[PDB]
């Protein structure tokens, strides 16, 4: 693995470490490098993805953790497929899309979701799992206009038997933009699971309104923005987006522009069914995937 790589190109930098191209036998991968003192976010990541039975085509492809001695020091490796459109926060910054692209990236983000949600029972048994960190920066476009999703270092795997959690969660883990209320006031129960599964739904229904925005009608769109542009500051605290989206009660607009169109039409109504202050009340991921598949065939 990590011998036979070459770094060549520096992508950015996530929670923890930082995302290289590079190059395997000539073939581009992504490489995520981490420090000596950064393990445990490591191997905390490699281990969800050596889940049995994780791998899907709205996931990202893992290849391989290693370790990469330099002389000096020691390095930690995590290396999955490369997607050169990079992020869908990327993607939707650069381009506009049509009601059929629209629908893939949200068909194919909901259907990835669905997966790391659903439990598969067997002897070769996937846990349900929750991201905890879900929004456009982690999920990537790859050629055929489809998604993925990444960064799985913050999730939480479900024992179905016991109905407990892998780890001890601690409150407020991921971005402060995309958190639900029930995690920005601190009242979710995060000794139920379903809970997660919930809060998840609330952040893929803010990514639904970043795609929607970029879909091209006639020539019309929006900007691209991120959800709440119009009500926080960039970097925002948890207690300027608990004022606007637990007090003020208020949610991504939506322009009028999107009555006109079945798609847009479909697609809102899903977003306003994920963005209900009690988690109880959302679609789960595997409604959505339905309700879209419906509409990709319509
Ligand atoms: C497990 C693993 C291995 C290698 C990369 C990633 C990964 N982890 C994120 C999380 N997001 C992220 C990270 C840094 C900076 C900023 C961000 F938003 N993205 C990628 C990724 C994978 C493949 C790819 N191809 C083109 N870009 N690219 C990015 N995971």
């Amino acid at each position: 693995i990590a011998r036979t790589i070459v770094l060549q190109e520096s992508i950015g930098k996530g929670r923890f470490g930082e995302v290289w191209r590079g190059k395997w036998r000539g073939e581009e991968v992504a490489v995520k490098i981490f420090s000596s003192r950064e393990e445990r976010s490591w191997f905390r990541e490699a281990e969800i993805y050596q889940t049995v039975m994780l791998r899907h085509e709205n996931i990202l492809g893992f290849i391989a953790a290693d370790n990469k001695d330099n002389g000096t020091w020691t390095q930690l490796w995590l290396v999955s497929d490369y997607h050169e459109h990079g992020s869908l926060f990327d993607y939707l910054n650069r381009y506009t899309v049509t009601v059929e692209g629209m629908i893939k990236l949200a068909l194919s983000t909901a259907s990835g979701l669905a997966h790391l949600h659903m439990e598969i029972v067997g002897t070769q048994g996937k846990p349900a799992i929750a991201h905890r960190d879900l929004k456009s920066k982690n999920i990537l476009v790859k050629k055929n206009g489809t998604c993925c999703i990444a960064d799985l270092g913050l999730a939480v795997r479900h024992d179905s038997a016991t109905d407990t959690i892998d780890i001890a969660p601690n409150h407020r883990v991921g971005t402060k933009r995309y958190m639900a209320p029930e995690v920005l006031d601190d009242s979710i129960n995060m000794k139920h699971f379903e809970s997660f599964k919930r809060a998840d739904i609330y952040a893929m229904g803010l990514v639904f309104w970043e795609i929607a925005r970029r879909c091209s009608i006639g020539g019309i769109h929006e900007d691209y923005q991120l959800p709440y542009y119009d009500l926080v500051p960039s970097d925002p605290s948890v207690e300027e987006m608990r004022k606007v989206v637990c007090e003020q009660k208020l949610r991504p607009n939506i322009p009028n522009r999107w009555q006109s169109c079945e798609a847009l039409r479909v697609m809102a109504k899903i977003m306003r069914e994920c963005w209900y202050a009690n988690g109880a009340a959302r679609l789960t991921a595997l409604r959505i995937k339905k309700t879209l598949s419906q509409l990709s065939q319509q």
